[PDB]
């Protein structure tokens, strides 16, 4: 229904993450938090670091609960260790409850916090089986849903300004909304479609049909989802296992030829500048993907637009932005820039995820996103890869 007291409790960007504020402690410790849906542990700076101006301080709760053990987490692009204890938890624009949650106190990380993020922790959303060091640590929904009445979903619109942001401005501006236990029905437009989430690890989707301007990338399925395909609000790009990346990157290059952008570009790497106003936002594709439908044989699409794949950078008055469409070898990975086109609705309860049109989606006069179906898709099961 309607959710007020959640609606635009976000704050953040694409490229540094949107967090929510939340409380550890007794009395509480006001943080900020980024919101992941990549991962299933509530961890929080809990020890100076150069890029935090606080952290918990577990000697002040007097709610603090030590669990006794370590955890270590190295992850790709960094690491982080810290000690396990429980605590009392609340998220002051969210549900009116409190919680007694686990949580993973960070006392030594390697590029982890980033500078000027404005966040001093994660909250993971997905489930218990990639929790750290193992699926015996209840991740905080999990918490949350045994705890209290709160239903089994929560909803994310994340909101691209569709320019940047400096550091006064992300600090003043509404980054979108967490609904925790409902929909806000304010946040979208037109109707939501829903997918399956395939296996609840993370959250698993299963992509059947690829299109760059209509234009059918007419790959095997499977491809689309080798080794998995996954919603991850803490990713910021939409990443493409290798041989999708380059199939989409030659068709998106062939649909915008009427202008050629160098090497650096594609890569993700450089920026491309222009004019004040004149971003040439017509001569780039519309990107769709086919999701499987809840229905046997249906799918349906949602669909981006350059708006969404292009996300803007300071560089002068010039409009900037760098390609936020990115190679991966660990499967697809439909980040921020793709969850700020759509309303995402994280229905655990029953098992699925929903998309709509975002209320707050970027576009232009010409074209907008869409959330459209449904489309009769066969053997739909056989795009999922197993092993
Ligand atoms: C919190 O707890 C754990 N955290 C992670 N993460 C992995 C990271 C990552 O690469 N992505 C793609 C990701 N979705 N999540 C991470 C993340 C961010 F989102 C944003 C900023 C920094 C980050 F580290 C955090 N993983 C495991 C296993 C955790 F226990």
């Amino acid at each position: 229904g309607s959710f007020v007291e959640m609606v635009d409790n976000l704050r953040g960007k694409s490229g540094q993450g949107y967090y929510v504020e939340m409380t550890v402690g007794s009395p509480p410790q006001t943080l900020n938090i980024l919101v992941d849906t990549g991962s299933s542990n509530f961890a929080v700076g809990a020890a100076p670091h150069p890029f935090l101006h606080r952290y918990y301080q577990r000697q002040l709760s007097s709610t603090y609960r030590d669990l006794r053990k370590g955890v270590y987490v190295p992850y790709t692009q960094g690491k982080w260790e810290g000690e396990l204890g429980t605590d009392l938890v609340s998220i002051p624009h969210g549900p009116n409850v409190t919680v007694r949650a686990n949580i993973a106190a960070i006392t030594e990380s390697d590029k982890f916090f980033i500078n000027g993020s404005n966040w001093e922790g994660i909250l993971g959303l997905a489930y218990a089986e990639i929790a750290r060091p193992d699926d015996s640590l209840e991740p905080f929904f999990d918490s949350l849903v045994k705890q209290t009445h709160v239903p089994n979903l929560f909803s994310l619109q994340l909101c691209g300004a569709g320019f940047p942001l400096n550091q006064s401005e992300v600090l003043a501006s509404v980054g979108g909304s967490m609904i925790i236990g409902g929909i806000d029905h304010s946040l979208y437009t037109g109707s939501l479609w829903y997918t399956p989430i395939r296996r609840e690890w993370y959250y698993e989707v299963i992509i059947v049909r690829v299109e760059i301007n209509g234009q059918d990338l007419k790959m095997d399925c499977k491809e689309y989802n080798y080794d998995k395909s996954i919603v991850d609000s803490g990713t910021t790009n939409l990443r493409l296992p290798k041989k999708v990346f380059e199939a989409a990157v030659k068709s998106i290059k062939a649909a915008s030829s009427t202008e050629k952008f160098p090497d650096g570009f594609w890569l993700g790497e450089q920026l491309v500048c222009w004019q004040a106003g004149t971003t040439p936002w017509n001569i780039f594709p519309v990107i769709s993907l086919y999701l499987m439908g809840e229905v046997t044989n249906q799918s349906f699409r949602i669909t981006i637009l350059p708006q969404q794949y292009l996300r803007p950078v300071e560089d002068s008055q010039d409009d900037c932005y760098k390609f936020a469409i990115s190679q991966s070898s660990t499967g697809t990975v439909m980040g921020a820039v793709i969850m700020e086109g759509f309303y995402v609705v994280f229905d655990r309860a029953r098992k699925r995820i929903g998309f709509a049109v975002s209320a707050c989606h970027v576009h232009d006069e010409f074209r907008t996103a869409a959330v459209e179906g449904p489309f009769v898709t066969l053997d739909m099961e056989d795009c999922g890869y197993n092993i």
